């Protein structure tokens, strides 16, 4: 009691430190004894301390008067009258800026991340007024999570913090208590299933605890069980022959599917079967692909590099202007003395002028300013101030040669310049096949409008002529609209020649220079189908064929010819197989519009004709693997949603569909109001009620099997207005094209939308604000009404929308308030109902991943909810790792699932390759609740428990709160309003109808959502058990147990002998299997897709088919992928990537000759970018299949063993020796010493002396190229340390590489930046330097014993030796691979452990955290700084099954 208050009052003024602003609160906590007075004045210094400390940390002034943005503001005579109202910790105003801290001080991570993302939003709030007043905002918080300040040591408020504690347990004893905050107050500090809230479950928990046991007997018995299941079996069979349907599941004969699928689309493709008519189609589709096949056949051009570099600083229509009078002047003292595409002057910004209109903006700009006289007058300033940009960031040598064109103008020769050269089909030779120039036009025909994002806004004949580079001849473009849209584009040539398309240059990075492995892909495939009924003359027919399908594919890409192709996997899927469902053919159309789409199809139709024709089941795996192969063609495809909004749109659908015909309950409260309690009521008692002839497609457990298998789990058996109106309203009849206008009208999602609170409404409202900035306009609207009255005492809209809005105006007509921002944490968990924790109700948003065929759902949560559904997907996974079938992150159990695969595959029993459908909305977190309230699990108290705890996060999932996305909402609510001022509205589209018609829908929430990965780990659970259950139902009736398997939404079954006799002996049986686990899983919530099969030989688990014995290899799925993935990086890095997606290839069966050519090309991308190729950069371009046996280590020792060919010959002898007596007796930490890394590279010089014989100064220093991040990184400290620290579109990703890699990107010693041009001139002309090739510069062959005047700006200084990074490299490669790397032709904790154990770094290393020799390898790893030798197994996992051709290992060294 009193004596901890005399203890407090001595303890904060005898140990804090004395401040101006911390003694007012100081004497004032001095002078009170009452407890609240104590706790109230203790916490608001603990506040202070906190608020000043970080305030001086950041070193802008503390608000201690509570000063208020406007305040501050005004203090400095800023008057800017209206702001939000803000209070900053702490603000230092300058002239022009203004800097905001805002701090608090969080514990639980969650509480802490959030202020810190409301903190950044209110920062933001303000940015844009904040900008217009004139200043601008620097962007900053405190987020501290310590109370370690500089007024207090850590034990005086350590100590106060723990005297607080107590006093608060002595003032909750008296009458202090608090209904919650003192909760908030004494566990707010002064995961594993946080049990120390309340608990408020009442009168909710109940019923829903009820609904899960009424109905059920979950405790039959052993052979009670048994004569359920032979009566609801017998019960259906025998209304079979009557009642539903035949099973949906039919036979095939392979003749009958292909004149199936030849019939399809009775209308326009109509069995065009001539190859050549075909192909002379194809040759005229679209436009495009009519010229890809058409048979056609330095002073300047520098000049614009210099006028282009200098011209991001400025632009405007004064200029840009005679910055083309520079350059049209360029264009007479080299023609007269003596491109141009024959009106058009090519200038800066690869904008393109007219001839005419300059020399006529001139004459009238210069005359406003006699002539002759008026000459030079700006042409000279232009020079003079370009030039003021001079060696100022190293403006180069191209000064003065500008300075002998420019000044040849004159008023005598601008009287023509522009009037001198005054002039403003083709075919389709269809011979192209196999002829490599068609593709190599397509490969400079897309850089020509990929490099073609890389324009700018840059504000007749005003067209962005980007160039098509080619050997010699070059044509243009002409388009007009630049970014990421779409635009119409052109062509020309020697003769006009407007080729017009239309298409979308982020779609065309694939071919961007890859036409010789395309070209080897296209040319492999055809070496599989050499088959005996095809050698007649049908091999050039296929090729054709195929070859004309790649380019119709890559020359008009576009999602139908994805999922064609794609789908083109099931057909042939069914055809090797053996039975399938009879709705397949359904599952196979589309709306194909668009010429090209149909030739695609009778293709498609021609090369199943051809090759599953006639004299069938002779060499069906080759033409299997082609053709499957031929399938996943589809993936040269971007994968990269055609537009945005018609791909959310489309999402959205895919979701609320289901619930249309279930219940949905459209923006829910956050207090469960009795409206949702009857309609969850309702929807249980639905969910239970499905009679035994179900609807097939519908969401339903039958309570009736639902018992048996709950009871045959728990027995042991299956085991081992006002303003919103007037606002819209007023300015109707002050606005008075029409369809901007459209857009105002349905800009009325105002008065319609206000929903929840929180943050739920994400311009012109405020503009108005700001445009009318009349006097009296916050009062109600009576000025406004008395206008619309005596206002009135392509036009129907504007009559009916003064209706609608005059419809409008008619119907519309205390706590720790301040240490909010200190140690109180406002929200967090407390006494929870069971709707949700009592800080929300689980919210959610959606939004849709990127695949090949379809869209998928993604639904993603803040933090919290992220924080408590972790508990949930952990208890089940922890669960479902005591039963043995699953396989979704269990790797180990993956293995064995392909080994059990294999060897059933082998033999010739079944695969039910199954893959269920709508898994997503056809599961509901009620049916998890049901099976887990009802499974009996052992002893009390530590199982019993926690179990109350997952099946309450459970029935707080149950009533989540998806969230509408905005722009879908905007779009419908536009549909509506046009519809409705002015049919085809699909279901989705009246439910907006209905609700509009009185409140926006904002949130939906029902019961059949188990939203899509969100509770991924408790479905795998679910689904496995229940498979475990039904493949024993059909061994208790048919006499077979078929093992299962799972991964959340894949399985199989692979039914022994005794179910596989009986296919080839009597179908009329097994073909009732295939209906009855198609029906009980449809009885549980399991309904089978059309798109499965069960093929006596072929298999599907995750993307891994299979043919009797081996895998089909899938080419080209790897290599689609590898020709892709060329992301904006380090290109030390961005070759690291394609050097472990090429491994990865080489692990299936890509053959070598394909590698090295799509490495090829990613060097040829590079050298494109003009950076210099070091020999570090990309892989040997000579590979033996070695991809096994050696890590990126190998690979690049190998390549300097051949670009120095005999001085590498020596350094590995050496290397020998350093290796024999490393090991054995000798150094382990002197060779540390005489690793020298202080100093330079004389250790080769002094090494060699140490043990070894002969070794000149030639073999060291000769050999030294250039290296880029020798002293510093590049702009966009080990390596090592980096990755382990990080432990704790891709056209617009090139088209920016190119960009950054070329300019000012290399750093000096003194922070100084380079570019590469100057750098890489300086090192092969202006020294006694030798820099010639041998594919890849290795510049500078000599640098003897670099005796020079070193550091000559940096060409010297930044190029290191090779014969000795090929040391330091071909010794790690010696502990790491073996020994033999010399011969002449483990994780994360370890490696910080070793790091550490030379401390000094460590001090950098450690506070991220909230063997032998490997010392030595890690030392090595870390002074070398471009490669990995160790941080790379733990960045790239490495594969573990490698099988290749064996004429690879073959030619091997
Ligand atoms: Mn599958």
């Amino acid at each position: 009691m009193d004596e901890i208050i005399s203890e407090l009052r001595e303890l904060c003024l005898n140990y804090i430190e004395q401040d101006e602003r911390l003694s007012r609160q100081k004497l004032n906590f001095l002078g009170q004894r009452e407890p609240r007075m104590v706790l109230i004045e203790g916490l608001k210094l603990l506040s202070r301390c906190i608020e000043i400390d970080s305030a001086d940390k950041s070193g802008c002034t503390h608000n201690h008067d509570d000063k208020s943005v406007e305040t501050i503001l005004v203090e400095s005579g800023i008057v800017c009258p209206g702001l939000p109202l803000i209070i900053p910790d702490g603000y230092k105003l300058i002239d022009n800026s203004l800097i905001l801290l805002e701090c608090f001080v969080r514990s639980t991570p969650a509480s802490f991340e959030k202020k810190f993302i409301e903190d950044t939003n209110k920062l933001a709030c303000i940015r844009e007024d904040l900008a217009v007043a004139g200043v601008t905002l620097v962007p900053i918080v405190d987020g501290r999570c310590d109370y370690d300040n500089s007024f207090m040591p850590e034990w005086a408020n350590f100590k106060f913090r723990d005297l607080l504690f107590k006093l608060l347990e002595y003032s909750n004893q008296n009458e202090k208590v608090f209904e919650e905050s003192e909760y908030f107050r004494l566990c707010e500090s002064l995961m594993d299933s946080m049990k120390i809230l309340k608990d408020a479950r009442s009168t909710h928990n109940d019923e829903i605890m009820r609904m899960c046991h009424e109905g059920i007997n979950p405790n039959m018995s052993c052979d009670d069980v048994v004569f359920g299941i032979n009566s609801l079996f017998s019960r259906f069979r025998r209304d079979l022959e009557s009642g539903k349907l035949k099973r949906n599941f039919q036979k095939v004969n392979p003749e009958g599917l292909i004149k199936e699928f030849s019939e399809l689309y009775e209308n326009l493709a109509d069995s065009d079967d001539i190859l050549t008519l075909s192909r002379e189609a194809v040759e005229s589709c679209p436009l495009m692909r009519f010229i890809t096949a058409e048979t056609h056949g330095t002073e300047y051009e520098r000049l614009l590099s210099m006028l282009n570099k200098v011209k991001s600083l400025k632009l405007l229509n004064t200029r840009r202007r005679q910055l083309l009078n520079l350059d049209v002047l360029c264009l007479s003292s080299l023609i007269k003395q003596s491109c141009y595409s024959s009106v058009n002057d090519r200038l800066v910004s690869f904008h393109s002028t007219k001839e005419e209109f300059i020399r006529l903006l001139r004459n009238r700009k210069k005359s406003k300013v006699r002539a002759s006289i008026s000459e030079f007058i700006a042409k000279i300033q232009k020079c003079l101030l370009v030039v003021g940009l001079s060696f100022e960031h190293y403006g180069l040598s191209e000064h003065l040669e500008q300075e002998c064109h420019i000044p040849f103008t004159e008023f005598e020769n601008f009287m023509k310049i522009g009037a001198h050269p005054i002039m403003y089909y083709n075919f389709q030779p269809s011979t192209e096949q196999l002829k490599n120039i068609q593709s190599l036009r397509r490969l400079s025909s897309v850089c020509l409008a990929l490099t073609n994002s890389m324009k700018t806004s840059s504000v007749c004949k005003e067209v962005f002529c980007q160039v098509i580079k080619l050997d010699s001849e070059e044509y243009h473009l002409l388009y007009q609209k630049t970014g990421e849209s779409s635009r119409c584009y052109s062509i020309q040539g020697p003769d006009g020649h407007l080729i017009s398309f239309y298409a979308d240059p982020k779609r065309f990075f694939l071919p961007i220079f890859s036409d010789e492995v395309l070209y080897n892909m296209i040319d492999i495939m055809i070496s599989w189908i050499r088959s005996c009924p095809d050698l007649k003359d049908c091999l050039t027919d296929i090729e054709v064929a195929l070859r004309t399908l790649l380019l119709l594919m890559l020359t008009n890409p576009t999602k139908r010819n994805q999922k064609q192709v794609q789908s083109v996997r099931y057909l042939v899927m069914a055809i090797v197989s053996d039975f399938s469902s009879t709705s397949l053919m359904d599952k196979l159309r589309e709306d194909l519009i668009t010429p090209a789409e149909k030739v695609v199809y009778k293709l498609l139709r021609f090369l199943i004709k051809t090759i599953f024709g006639t004299g069938e089941k002779v060499l069906l795996s080759a033409k299997f693997k082609f053709m499957l192969n031929v399938s996943y063609l589809c993936h040269l495809i971007t994968k990269e949603t055609p537009d945005r909004l018609t791909d959310q749109i489309k999402c959205f659908e895919k979701f609320f569909e289901p619930k249309s015909q279930f219940g949905f309950f459209v923006n829910p409260k956050e207090a469960i109001t009795p409206e949702e309690e009857c309609v969850f009521y309702e929807q249980m008692k639905r969910f239970t009620s499905k009679e035994i002839d179900c609807q097939h497609t519908t969401p339903g457990v039958n309570l009736e099997a639902f018992s048996l298998m709950v009871s045959s789990f728990n027995n042991g058996t299956l085991i081992f207005l006002l303003v919103s109106a007037v606002s819209q309203i007023t300015e109707s009849f002050v606005r008075k094209y029409e369809y901007k206008v459209s857009k105002l009208v349905s800009r009325l999602v105002i008065g319609s939308k206000g929903e929840e609170t929180g943050r739920s409404e994400d311009c012109f409202d405020g503009e108005e604000e700001t445009s009318f900035f009349k006097s009296l306009e916050e009062k109600v609207n009576t000025t406004i009404a008395r206008y619309r009255r005596g206002r009135r005492a392509h036009l129907q809209l504007i009559l009916t929308g003064k209706m609608a809005h005059l419809r409008k105006v008619i119907l519309s007509e205390m706590s720790a308030a301040l240490k909010n921002l200190c140690f109180y944490s406002e929200e967090s968990p407390t006494s929870y109902t069971s709707v949700g924790p009592d800080s929300g109700r689980l919210k959610f948003a959606l939004s849709y991943k990127e695949q090949v065929g379809g869209n998928r759902e993604l639904y993603i949560g803040d933090l919290r909810t992220k924080m408590f559904t972790r508990l949930i997907e952990d208890y089940f996974e922890s669960f479902s790792s005591f039963f043995s079938g699953s396989c979704l992150n269990n790797d180990k159990e993956f293995e064995n699932a392909i080994l059990s695969m294999t060897i059933n595959v082998r033999e010739g029993f079944l695969n039910y390759s199954m893959d269920h459908s709508k898994w997503g909305p056809m599961m509901c977190p009620f049916l998890f609740l049901m099976f887990l309230q009802n499974l009996k699990l052992g002893d009390d108290q530590y199982v019993r428990s926690g179990k109350d705890h997952v099946s309450t996060l459970l029935t707080w999932h149950m009533h989540k709160l998806v969230e509408v996305p905005f722009p879908v909402v905007n779009a419908m609510m536009k549909s509506y309003v046009k519809s409705k001022l002015k049919e085809t509205t699909v279901t989705e589209r009246i439910f907006r109808q209905y609700f509009e018609m009185g409140i926006v829908p904002s949130h939906i929430s029902s019961l059949i959502d188990m939203g899509q990965g969100i509770l991924h780990n408790a479905s795998d659970f679910y689904g496995l058990l229940s498979e475990r259950f039904i493949n024993y139902c059909i061994g208790v009736i048919f006499g077979e147990r078929p093992e299962a398997y799972t991964s959340s939404d894949d399985q199989i079954t692979l039914f022994d002998r005794r179910l596989s006799d009986l296919v080839v002996s009597d179908p009329e049986e097994v073909l009732v299997l295939l209906e009855f686990q198609s029906h009980l899983s449809g009885l549980l919530n399991k309904f089978i897709s059309p798109k499965s099969v069960a093929g006596r030989f072929a298999a599907e688990f995750k993307s891994r088919f299979y043919v009797w014995g081996e895998e089909v290899p899938l080419l080209t799925k790897f290599v689609s992928a590898a020709l892709h993935n060329v992301k904006c990086k380090e290109p030390h890095q961005l070759c690291e990537t394609i050097d472990t997606i090429a491994d990865q290839a080489i692990a299936n069966g890509v053959p070598v000759s394909l590698v090295n050519s799509i490495q090829r090309r990613t060097l040829d991308l590079l050298k494109y970018a003009n950076f210099p190729l070091d020999p570090f950069l990309l892989n040997t371009n000579t590979d033996v299949k070695d991809w096994l046996d050696g890590s990126r280590g190998y690979r690049i020792q190998r390549l300097i063993e051949e670009l120095c060919p005999n001085e590498t010959k020596v350094v590995r002898k050496l290397v020998r020796k350093l290796h024999h007596k490393l090991k054995n007796g000798e150094f382990n930490e002197e060779f540390f010493l005489d690793l020298f890394n202080r100093d330079k590279k004389e250790a080769i010089l002094q090494l060699g002396d140490l043990l070894g014989l002969e070794e000149d100064l030639n073999q060291l220093a000769d050999v030294n190229w250039l290296n880029l991040n020798e002293m510093f990184p590049l702009r966009m400290i080990p390596s090592l340390i980096k990755t382990l620290q990080n432990k704790l579109c891709i056209s617009s990703g090139f088209i920016g590489l190119c960009k950054t890699l070329g300019s000012r990107c290399v750093r000096n010693k003194n922070r100084e930046n380079l570019y590469i041009k100057k750098l890489l001139e300086d090192l092969t002309t202006d020294d006694h330097v030798t820099r010639v090739c041998n594919r890849d510069g290795i510049t500078l062959y000599i640098c003897d014993k670099q005796s020079h005047p070193e550091a000559h700006r940096d060409h010297i200084c930044l190029l290191r030796p090779l014969l000795w990074d090929y040391i330091c490299i071909s010794l790690s490669n010696s502990f790491e691979l073996g020994v033999w790397v010399l011969a002449e032709p483990k994780v994360n904790l370890n490696q910080v452990i070793q790091s550490v154990r030379r401390l000094y770094p460590k001090i950098f290393e450690d506070q991220l955290l909230p063997i032998k020799f490997l010392d030595l390898c890690v030392l090595i790893d870390i002074n070398s700084e471009s490669l990995s030798l160790i941080s790379h197994v733990v960045k790239w996992k490495r594969d573990e099954h490698y099988t290749v051709l064996f004429s690879d290992l073959a030619n091997s060294h």
